[PDB]
């Protein structure tokens, strides 16, 4: 019931479900964004690595837009012989997220079974039976076979190959999403860029990474290839409004505006960026937030150290919950965001000093 | 009162009370160091990260001079709404050092208004009341305003805003020195040795690299446009013979001589160079020490990653205290420091193998 | 800038930065407090315990007028030698407090050498690398000597030397004050009263006295050759409105009006003074508030002793912090506190009974 047409629910269907780790026999999330994007863009390139170059030309200097295609996933390492599953995480994820349902196997394109993985047997004490936490060991996941014979004649190998099973629903139907956030969200702002922007006064560079969540210097690859002279990012990582904290985290979100990062772990934003965008969105009336982490690990900082010395700011559309299971969003900030990158990308001839 | 003129009161005075993290409203100190250093070198130029590149000319290999000038610092991330603010601090620096004396925060250029940060509230427990150790969710810090209002009306605002008000005095006024040492005593050399230097018997580069201490790769993206074939490093981190503890760190530091790294976390110097400036420091009858720790980051292990794969030694300045709060040095090691590169360069020529 | 002219900026740096423990070779605050007050007042003594005796005639009973000024230091009691300082610290400090800069030696009057007391090693434990509170031994202090020989050449010896090197600057430049509070506000207020106070229709004697911090009992020295018949006090001990607390010690302080003392540990003030000056204040349209704690010792409960069995109120000027290293206090409160004082002496007549 798009009311507005502010953010194509269809569209992001088409992203959000398919598999988060690309080159891999799940590959068709690269299909999917050149797909759509090659349309609005005058040509695009793949990589080595997996990650996607889409080049709109222009007169003016080289931007980068940076967003992350890595959603979390587990790995099956061995089979244990009763045709239940191990497996061992990749990095980010929290484990007391084990499962409520679904685990989806995706073994190749089009052919995924569902499982589950709910417990790892705690040990036998007292304090422990108190301790429901999961063990460190990791977590096992079951699909019903019998045996380790019956699993590979389905075409479950060791690799990496599982994913989370979400589904985009809409909660509070005058305005929010329930999983559209992480590793797309900031692709349907690129994407929506691309529809959005006609008048090129940047040749700007689109590029959607690979392996940010696990060695995020996998962005930096297609980095000095396009980069030069100018870079942007658009990923995230917050700890949002949860009730029973202080105040101290509210700032970080309260379902306003959009997010730009001053500092995390990894990046230290040019500061004159910073300012420029707060100017911008007072001069559009749009909406802004100031956030800040202690921790995380963005694509910025690895545009950082490339040769030039780059200078970057990043934007961040906010509103996460831990980023395994479900991952809230805000109808209003996502347009916001566009809307500012938007205008950012055109008046960036004026920022250069 | 200069009894022997080999440390200059004065210029300490104009790089230690400068803000220590440049490109932001701070920026000072980048006007500082190419106020004093461009009338005794060729040219000089600033990168886009905000680092500094001084470039002497010269017959021979491209020598590379590196000290940091992030001072560490902290900023705040949001505003409690009695007027009073919470932090978050930049990588390094440990909380046990809260205050005792007036936090700084520099709004804007020339703008600076006192502040204190004494006490997070410790949590209502017994064994904790033992515990006088600050909370890890972090310190909070006070401006006296009233309320959110007051606050931004003086100028605070989201950002990195802070630093720690030292000022230097003398203490021993036979020799020793109080807040001089981090991020900025390896200046001083370098500002010191572009006097001392006459004849380039070697085109050197002098670079003052920023986001060392958080993202210490901030100095690579300078290092690819003027590294090649050859590095050096003025970088520091030690635990000095603190009494109480054994001798095994005793030898890190007793007041005496200059400080070669061989070891570090990160780094590993190509050795030759050791013993080239272990050769070096007894043929001048310098005094040197050999250090190496457990722990730390410095800008060498930066310079080692370019593509040529660079050999580096590194020189360190020694006898820090935990570098938030004071930072002692010996007047005796920094000019033996500054004696001894001083010879190294116009001896490079020979070094090459 | 005294847009207002309700408390010098002047005068407050004379007492402050005057060293805080009195009859040593630092006893310099005593010529300070006798320089100023003499001019008003008729005539003033020194009693043998170093406490000073100030006494304006009139016509009506004696009135006691306490404030302390022993502010807090440190002790040396030895000397190891490697030319560092161990310490022993006066009644009341917090350990955590270390430094963040510049504890100050007065060797004697006049003569002062910079000094750091950062870090006592930590033991040698996992469980302890959490616990970054120093050790209760106690904490070690470096004036960058290097021999036991060298530092008793300087001049340090043993005794009782140390304190901790504040500067009096303005936050809240609307209005507040950064460390002008413990054991010299109360002066300020009884040199603001004296020159205040003209017609004395009561005889009054103000007191400053010594060794209040430990052994409280040194007020009451003063008191027998002065006292009889009536009693006030202005000391202070707060913990006032950090963030994160209940609502239970907000009131304690607000940042408005001053505090009147009902209990402490020591003192269980007469009431009737206390209901008093809650008349008093609503006359003359003065803010109050009341305050309570469950401990510290101040120097009301010495009066209550005296043979003659006083009765006594006490004022206090709130907001202090952890009285160590910062000390912020009220511009309002501290005038307020002033005319409150003053006109109570002069209603003191009517107040008999
Ligand atoms: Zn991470
Ligand atoms: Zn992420
Ligand atoms: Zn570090
Ligand atoms: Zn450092
Ligand atoms: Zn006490
Ligand atoms: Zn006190």
């Amino acid at each position: 019931m798009e009311v507005r047409n502010m953010v194509d629910y269809e569209l992001l269907k088409k992203v959000v479900e398919a598999p988060g780790v690309s080159g891999y026999e799940f590959l068709g999330i690269r299909d999917v964004v050149i797909e759509e994007i090659k349309d609005y863009v005058d040509e695009v390139k793949v990589d080595k690595l997996g990650n996607v170059i889409a080049h709109k030309k222009g007169e003016g200097p080289k931007v980068m837009i940076a967003a992350h295609m890595d959603q979390i996933g587990l790995m099956v390492t061995h089979i244990e012989k009763n045709g239940f599953l191990r497996v061992a995480p990749i990095g980010g994820v929290d484990p007391k997220t084990l499962i409520a349902q679904r685990f989806k196997v995706w073994i190749d394109k089009g052919k995924f079974i569902y499982g589950v993985g709910a417990s790892v047997p705690p040990h036998i004490q007292k304090p422990e039976d108190r301790k429901k936490a999961p063990d460190w060991d990791q977590i096992f996941i079951d699909i019903g076979a019998e045996s380790k014979e019956e699993a590979e004649d389905m075409g479950v190998k060791i690799g990496t190959v599982i994913t989370w099973d979400g589904r985009l629903e809409r909660l509070g139907k005058h305005r929010f999403v329930s999983i559209a956030f992480d590793d797309r969200i900031a692709v349907y702002t690129i994407l929506e860029v691309a529809k959005q922007l006609k008048d090129a006064k940047a040749d700007v560079y689109f590029v959607a990474t690979v392996q940010e969540e696990v060695g995020l210097r996998g962005a930096r690859t297609s980095a000095f290839g396009i980069e030069p002279d100018y870079g942007f990012a658009i990923d995230v990582t917050i700890a949002a409004d949860i009730p029973g904290t202080p105040e101290h985290k509210q700032v970080t979100h309260l379902g306003k505006g959009t997010a730009i990062k001053i500092m995390d772990r990894s990046v230290i934003c040019h500061p004159t960026i910073v300012r420029w965008l707060e100017e911008l969105a007072k001069k559009h009336e749009i909406p802004y937030q100031l956030e800040i982490l202690l921790g995380g690990g963005t694509d910025a900082g690895a545009i950082h150290l490339t040769k030039a010395g780059v200078p970057t700011g990043a934007l961040s559309v906010p509103a996460r919950y831990i980023h395994s299971n479900t991952e809230v969003v805000d109808e209003r900030d996502v347009d916001a965001t566009v809307e500012l990158m938007t205008k950012a990308l055109e008046n960036i001839h004026e920022l250069k000093i």
